[PDB]
Parts: C-alpha cells; structure tokens; sequence
C-alpha cells in the first residue's frame, strides 16, 4: 500500500475537550475524572502578559470565576490548583467518557496526534513531533490553548502535550499535564530564544526505510559507511548524530527490507551531499523527520 | 498560526466501525442505522477473483453466512442485498452511535478524511484528496477495505468514500456509499488503467494563498497574466484548467490577503517555469494540490 501521515483515532479525546472560560479568556480544557486540566495563563488580562504573578491572580479568581462547559453540560467548580503552568478545576461531576489514560513526558523526536479545538469543540486531528528544540511545528489559532496531544498504544491514552502559545518565530510551544513546558519556555509574554532545530536523524532513516517498503528504491546506493563518518556529515548539515540505540530501534525495519543500517546511513549520506536532483521519497523532494522507527512499522505492517 | 494536513475529528465514525466477515474473509464494514455496508468482493474466493459472478455467489451464500462483529458486540443478520459493488446486510440491534449521516458523491478535486480500519477496529485518520483519474493515494494494508472516507460540516458525517481495493499501479479506488466506482474501475482482479493524473490548480492556489497567511510570500512576484494564457502554461505542466467558478471560490481568499487570484496565478506560472531553485512553501518543496478553498479558509480562520 502507501505511507501518509496518519493520526490516532480521536474519538476517545474529543469527549475529553471541554470549554474553559475565566473572565473574558475562552480556552479548551482537558475533562479527565473529576479533574478539568487547562492553561494557567486562562487568568490573565492582556494587562498582566508581560510577566504575571500567577499566584497572586490566582488568589483573586473565585471557583465561581471558573467556568467548565462540556458543549451544552454545564460542570460547576468546587476546588482550584495550580500544577506549575496549568490549572486543576476539580469538579462534581465525573466524566462518564473519560478513558484508560496516563499522562506521558515524551523525548525529543517523539510523534504525537494533535486533537485542535476551538471554544471546546474538536477541530482537526493532526501529527506532530517533539523537536530538539522542544517546539512544535502545528496550527494553532486563537483559542486552540489547551487542545492536546496524545498516543494511543492498546486501549490506553497517553496524553502528553497541552498547547499554550505561539512563539513570535511562528512555532508552538507547551507543557506536559503536569504543566511543566518543554525547552526553555516560560507562559509569559517575552521574546523567548528557542534554539537551533536538529534533523531526527533516526526519524529520516525511517521514513526511508518506509519508502523500500512503498517502492521507492532510487536512494538506495550500493555503498556503505561507518557509524562515526556518518555522523561528521550529520553535524555538517546540522543532523542529530546517530547512536547504536538508534541503529538498534531499526533493526525491525532493517530485517524486513533486509538493508543494513549502516547502508542506509550512505544512502543519506549522498542525499546530503548530492541533494535530491529532482527525485522524490514518498511523494516529497524534502527528508521527512517526522515519523519515528514506530510510525513506520505500525503504518507498513 | 500554521498550515498541516488536518483530518476531520474521527469518533462519530470510530462507532460506526465494525468487523464483517464471510466464508474466509475478513473485511471492515460501516454500520449506519440497521444495516451494514461493506464491499461486495468479501464474498469472493481467490479462486473467482478473476473475473467473479457475483450474482450467482450471493445466491450460494446465507444470511448466517455474514457474520458481523462490533467490537465484542455480535450483530446478526436479518437480510442481504447487493446495490452495485456493496452490499447491505440488514441487521437485528440498530446503532445507538449512528451520527446524523448523508451519502455523498464527491466530485474530483474534493478532500476527505479516511478512517484507516484493520478488522473492525480504527488504527488512524488521514486527510486524502479525490483526484481527476478518480483514484486515491493512502494507506491500505490487507484488510482495510471497508474503511470510509467523510466530511464533517457542523454536526452531519458526509461518507463518500468506501476503500475497495489497490491498483497494480499502487493506487487506490473504492466506491461512494451507494456502490459506485468512482472512476472507470470494477471489482476484478483485472489489470485497469488509471488515465493521466491532472494537478488540481484550484488546490494550488488555495495553498498559496494559505501560504501568504501564514508567512511565506517569496513566491509572490509584481507581476500578472491572463487566464487564458495561464491555462497555456497549466496544459503544457498537465494541470487542470482554471475556469472562473475557480476564481470564484477563491474570492474569500483573494480579499482576506488582497493579492488578486490573477496575480497568484502569475506567481504559480513562475513557479511552474523556473521550479523552485530551492527554496519552501509551508514546508514543502512540491506544489500541493490536496487542499480546497474550503480547506485553507477553514484551518486559517
Ligand atoms: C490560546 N487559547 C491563546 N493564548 N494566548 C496567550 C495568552 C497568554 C500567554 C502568556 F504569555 F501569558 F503565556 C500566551 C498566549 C492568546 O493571547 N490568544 C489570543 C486571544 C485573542 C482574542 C481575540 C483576538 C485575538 N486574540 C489565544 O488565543
Ligand atoms: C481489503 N480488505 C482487501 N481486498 N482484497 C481484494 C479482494 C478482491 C478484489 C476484487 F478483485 F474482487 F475486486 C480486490 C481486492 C484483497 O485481496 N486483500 C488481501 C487479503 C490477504 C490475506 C492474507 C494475505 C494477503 N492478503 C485485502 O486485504
């Protein structure tokens, strides 16, 4: 068959997402138990952006302050917490839809499905990826704070990722649901530097192993090249140097198509160099590092 | 904010994905109400997969012959009934997750979402575009046919695409909820030409113009051209004429970024003629004609 990029099934969150509005801000909350996960920066006033006390915000709010629609459900706020960065309004009501679900930090280089909501209402579903920076690369209009990002590996959701802004650069940044941000960020309204943004290497090798599987097998020279020299043309062209463990998450991918690793490590290594010369992988003239060894073989088997 | 493929949310349809079964062979099917929509072909053996009489095999086949599975819930058939390629096995329990559904015929050009479904249950969601040769490219491993492809506008699942099978070529076709095949295509395991596949030049300037929202606005040149001689350029590239009612619905577009659809058009003639020389738009180095009008306007407001 084909390799497209595909997103979990979104259904068992979309009855998660609910609507949180305090004041006059409106963002999306995740309804879990008896628990309402959102954004902190939900109480503030364009006023305070620059640099909020949030404790002291927080003082101010009342739990009637606190406003949890479930579409036409009304929920009704009867505890307030702050978990670093996000806001627990425990509620009375439980949610009856609530799923097997475990609250995940990924690593850099980890693919996600993004469930983006508006006013509580799911959107679109989407993949992401984790990036060494610890951005996001997604869509994010006003109002889509909140929406989260999930694996689904069995019956079990795994959220990890609750958006809460957009960096002047464009990209997105968020937290965990413990509310701690990935990278460097901070929920205030600074010009905050992310980082140089490093090519999953092991992401690339994978996509190309799915392209043999798909039948794209120009790249595939009949070369070969060592795990160390590979990796001074990895860092010429700014790409996250390859390990063993790397080399090891492949193997799968490496028995199925029966091309050894290394091998395709040279194969990447000319597409570098030589560039594309107007060929395309998969239906791209970019390599595409958004697919981890995982996507892959839950795509192509 | 950004620009990504975005599928529609999944869980209307999710529940609606059961597991149909017949003699041997195990397809998905789509339970609407009492009955259950699935491909004709899962009651061929390999045997008369060259060129089936399918009449005569309905006619040796029973109704406890069809087995119906959700999930672990066990459906059970009360009649069966061919209506072109797919047939409709009435059953007992009706659903109680059935969205307000209609049947759709999409035309070429048209996005929709395809729930990839593996023995009944979802595995994951993908936006794909009908196309002018009436195929599709995706994912369809073995035992995906029976998924759906859908839009939801407001609260209503639009199905208009049922996977049948593969092409040779890699490709893929299926039917609309009514049986048809989209395109020239029939249930034989026939070789089938697929004709010449025309890009959709009302998708591409869609992107572009998705583009310039979203901060890429080097391909934009000073200049203009004539929808006549526009369409010169686009027959020469194999891409599909640019009538009026294409600059019509751009007209939303045209106004929120203020660059007439002519001018855009004379970007897409450069673009066309001179390539890219190496750079990106919204992060790809190919013209992207899987995106309507509605699509952009949608994701960007
Ligand atoms: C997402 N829901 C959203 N988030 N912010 C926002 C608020 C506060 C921060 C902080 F700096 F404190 F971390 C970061 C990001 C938004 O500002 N907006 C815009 C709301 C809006 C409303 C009307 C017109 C324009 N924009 C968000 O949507
Ligand atoms: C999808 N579920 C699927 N469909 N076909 C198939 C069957 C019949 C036709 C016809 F020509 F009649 F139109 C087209 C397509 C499949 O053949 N398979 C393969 C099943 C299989 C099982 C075990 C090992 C390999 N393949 C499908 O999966």
């Amino acid at each position: 068959s084909g390799f497209r990029k595909m997103a979990f099934p979104s259904g068992k969150v979309e009855g998660c997402m609910v609507q949180v509005t305090c004041g006059t801000t409106t963002l999306n909350g995740l309804w879990l138990d008896d628990v309402v996960y959102c954004p902190r920066h939900v109480i503030c006033t364009s006023e305070d952006m620059l640099n909020p006390n949030y404790e002291d915000l927080l003082i101010r709010k009342s739990n009637h302050n606190f406003l949890v629609q479930a579409g036409n459900v009304q929920l009704r706020v009867i505890g307030h917490s702050m978990q670093n960065c996000v806001l627990k309004l425990k509620v009375d009501t439980a949610n009856p839809k609530t799923p097997k679900y475990k609250f995940v930090r990924i690593q850099p280089g980890q693919t996600f499905s993004v469930l983006a909501c508006y006013n509580g209402s799911p959107s679109g579903v989407y993949q992401c990826a984790m990036r060494h920076n610890f951005t996001i690369k997604g869509s994010f209009l006003n109002g889509s704070c909140g929406s989260v990002g999930f694996n689904i590996d069995y019956d079990c959701v795994s959220f990890c990722y609750m958006h809460h802004m957009e960096l002047p650069t464009g990209v997105h940044a968020g937290t965990d649901l413990e509310g701690n941000f990935y990278g460097p960020f901070v929920d205030r309204q600074t010009a905050q530097a992310a980082g140089t943004d490093t090519t999953i290497t092991v992401n690339v090798l994978a996509w190309l192993y799915a392209a043999v599987i798909n039948g794209d097998r120009w790249f595939l020279n009949r070369f070969t090249t060592t795990l160390n020299d590979f990796n001074l043309v990895a860092m010429k062209y700014n790409y996250e140097p390859l390990t063993q463990d790397h080399v090891d998450i492949l193997g799968p991918l490496s028995a199925q198509t029966g091309i050894a690793v290394l091998d395709m490590c040279a194969s990447l290594k000319e597409l570098l160099q030589n560039g594309m010369n107007g060929r395309t992988i998969l239906g791209s003239a970019l390599l595409e590092d958004e697919f981890t060894p995982f996507d892959v073989v839950r795509q192509c088997s």
